[PDB]
């Protein structure tokens, strides 16, 4: 536990210095939580529960169980639309009280706002989970449900009660809680400084990229696999066509027309030789993601 400024000073108080003392503590305190984290992370970093959290490697796998997931509930929850078999509660997954959102929220003209942005988000997140066909995708914006039995139209409230419950459902997307988890539980948030925070919050989400996905850094990792294979591949002049690539493996001879050919090779050639060149990016960004990302008590 962390020890308050009154303690730390008690083993010192022989010969005292009041700025020493401060100088001292600070760095106590500095100390003290970098090391609790690391021997947390020590503790955990084997176990699955963090690695789906934080890891590369697993965050590819996690995002891809969530595509299907996702895929599958949105078929299914489109279906007890077409079929008015749908019900528009706060549940994650209902019919298998809740917190309320800032009152700014009452505002009716605050309705007509958060059914564009409500549908801009459901396809957002429609193309980031890979969900094609969603029919929830001058005037506001207009939805015909094309049914079983009969047509329903939805317009205000209405298409907004179904948005945000698609988007909670579907997505664990709390839209009036300001939050998206990965595995989303229980109830969402039902209906000046709130206000303009709250739209920034979803336009700089519809602006960028899946909170999962920016963890996973796919990207950036693949980046950093191909540069430490450069020295294992040697670039050579043809008489005639150009630059040829050759692997740089040993008692390996195979020559490539692209720098690609020779990468791709060698992680299906030479798997360990690569699992060896790149485990330092992938575990110290696993340990980056837990530091940056985790709530540490302290
Ligand atoms: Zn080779």
């Amino acid at each position: 536990g962390l020890m308050s400024y009154k303690q730390f000073i008690q083993e010192l108080e022989d010969d005292i210095l009041p700025s020493e003392a401060e100088r001292r503590y600070q760095e106590y305190k500095s100390e003290y939580i970098t090391t609790q984290k690391r021997a947390f992370f020590n503790t955990h970093k084997e176990e699955d529960w963090l690695k789906n959290k934080y890891h590369p490697t697993n965050l590819l796998s996690v995002i891809e169980r969530r595509n299907d997931l996702a895929q599958k509930v949105a078929k299914d929850f489109l279906l007890d639309l077409q079929s008015g078999t749908l019900d528009l509660g706060p549940a994650v997954t209902a019919l298998n009280a809740a917190p309320k959102a800032p009152s700014f929220t009452s505002d009716p003209k605050r309705i007509l706002t958060d059914v564009e942005q409500t549908q801009a988000l459901v396809r957002k997140l429609d193309s980031e989970k890979k969900i094609e066909e969603n029919v929830l995708q001058s005037t506001g914006p207009v939805v015909i449900i094309r049914g079983l039995t009969s047509v329903k139209g939805l317009e205000g409230v209405e298409l907004l009660d179904t948005l945000v419950t698609y988007l909670w459902r579907v997505h664990g997307l709390d839209y009036y809680g300001k939050v998206e988890t990965n595995e989303a539980k229980g109830l969402r948030h039902v209906r000046d400084e709130n206000e303009s925070k709250f739209d920034s919050h979803w336009q700089e989400r519809l602006k960028g990229q899946d909170p999962l996905e920016v963890m996973a850094a796919k990207e950036k990792i693949d980046a950093a696999a191909t540069e430490a294979l450069d020295p294992h591949v040697r670039k050579i002049r043809d008489e005639k066509y150009g630059w040829k690539y050759g692997c740089g493996a040993k008692g390996c001879t195979k020559l490539f027309h692209a720098a690609e050919f020779v990468y791709k090779h060698l992680k299906l050639k030479h798997t360990e030789l690569v699992t060896e060149l790149t485990t330092k990016v992938r575990e110290e960004l696993y340990f980056q993601n837990y530091l940056e990302h985790h709530h540490h008590h302290h």
